[PDB]
């Protein structure tokens, strides 16, 4: 005693592109330039840092020197914000007498 009467039914299979030809051949390639893990790239500031700073040393033993830097400084382009964070060097006083200087060299 089974039953089960209802069924199913499609027409629809299947196509191909018969229009199209391969009478030649074709060449190609692969020019993929990509690749990256780890590259940090500090020069902007880690340069300067030690440039900016290394002006004010050379002003610790001469003061007199100090007023030709505070002019180059200016010259490259240089601000208290970046200066400053130059001249920081983690310390609650390291480059003041320099970095002073230079503020009123600009206060003008």
């Amino acid at each position: 005693g089974s039953s089960g009467s209802s069924g199913n039914v499609d027409s629809n299979q299947n196509k191909a592109s018969m229009l199209q030809a391969r009478l030649n051949d074709e060449a190609g390639g692969t020019r993929l330039l990509r690749v990256h893990h780890e590259s940090d790239t500090e020069e902007r500031g880690f340069l300067e840092k030690a440039a900016v700073k290394k002006m004010a040393k050379a002003i610790m033993a001469d003061p007199n020197k100090a007023d030709e830097v505070y002019k180059k400084w200016a010259d490259k382009g240089y601000t208290l914000t970046q200066m400053s964070n130059f001249l920081k060097s983690k310390t609650a006083g390291k480059y003041d007498r320099v970095y002073n200087g230079y503020v009123i060299h600009l206060d003008y």
